[PDB]
């Protein structure tokens, strides 16, 4: 069966509620069940086919609330199903899977900066605090390489970070790694063929097009292509061997372009149009809904 990037909620003007899946063969858009509650900073992920919205905040005209939640969409049923929310609300958050549990990083709740890490079990619903990381990030990407955990960039509520950190699950236990070029908050970090990638973000003056990719074996940041447009609280996603980032800000809008990296040419280009412009996203990639 076919597999489509999913984008779930993100922001413009206010928080938005949108389940969107984009189909990169055919070009579409589908729109999909809505959220139960709108969140913008939140993240993506998949485990077992399913889709989960994790953390974020809910920016409304009638008030804001970081959020703790944790919710699955099932494509089969085009529904979505809470699950038991994590220890704290955590707007800005990164999130990472290993061996099929959930890692939620860092984030804000007003104005605490989070260190601290946690764990989802899907099979048994529960939430469990990990060792925190050695600094306090929100806007903190987060990558899975060799089922370590690694956890880039950011914001600790004074600094912009370039600093990277890597999680060992079986220590649990965080050791700091070679620091990226580029000073990095809302940057979209994923992983592609044994690379960590941080693509765009914010530095405290500009936001970002360039891109960077850790090898692990060299423990070396390396620059590739910039992308073609700026943009901080991307989403990011890998899809059949291809990086597509979604969205953002630029310092001007909040962009609906997606661009697609081919890391066999080392080129950008842009691909499709979101329905409308929104940022900090949460995306993922799974089957097509069922109909
Ligand atoms: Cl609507
Ligand atoms: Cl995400
Ligand atoms: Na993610
Ligand atoms: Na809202
Ligand atoms: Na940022």
């Amino acid at each position: 069966v076919g597999r489509l990037i999913y984008t779930a909620g993100g922001y413009f003007r206010q928080s938005l509620s949108y389940l969107e899946a984009y189909n990169p063969s055919d070009g579409t858009w589908l729109r999909l069940a809505d959220l139960q509650v709108p969140r913008s900073g939140l993240a993506g992920c998949v485990v077992g086919g399913l889709l989960y919205a994790v953390g974020g905040r809910n920016n409304s005209p009638d008030g804001n609330t970081d959020s703790s939640a944790l919710d699955c969409y099932n494509p089969m049923t085009n529904q979505w199903s809470p699950c038991a929310p994590m220890s704290v609300p955590r707007n800005r958050i990164g999130v990472g899977v290993i061996d099929g549990h959930i890692y939620a990083v860092g984030g804000s709740h007003g104005c605490i900066h989070h260190n601290s890490v946690e764990r989802y079990e899907p099979e048994r619903d529960e939430w469990h605090l990990v060792a925190p990381m050695l600094t306090r990030r929100i806007g903190v990407g987060v990558a899975v390489l060799n089922r370590l955990l690694y956890a880039v960039g950011g914001f600790d509520g004074t600094n912009r970070l370039n600093s990277a950190e890597c999680y060992y699950p079986e220590r649990n236990e965080w050791r700091m790694i070679t620091a990226m070029n580029t000073i990095r908050s809302g940057a979209g970090v994923c992983v592609l063929h044994n690379c960590i990638y941080a693509a765009g973000g914010y530095d405290g003056q500009d936001q970002l097009n360039s891109v960077e990719r850790y090898d692990v074996a060299t423990a070396t940041w390396t620059f590739v292509a910039p992308m073609k447009h700026r943009r901080s609280a991307l989403g990011i996603t890998v899809h059949q061997g291809r990086i597509y980032v979604l969205g953002g800000y630029d310092g001007h809008t909040f962009l609906d372009s997606v661009e697609c990296y081919d890391p066999d040419t080392d080129t950008w280009s842009e691909v499709t149009r979101m329905t409308s412009g929104r940022s900090g996203v949460g995306v993922a990639v799974t089957m097509e809904p069922s109909r």
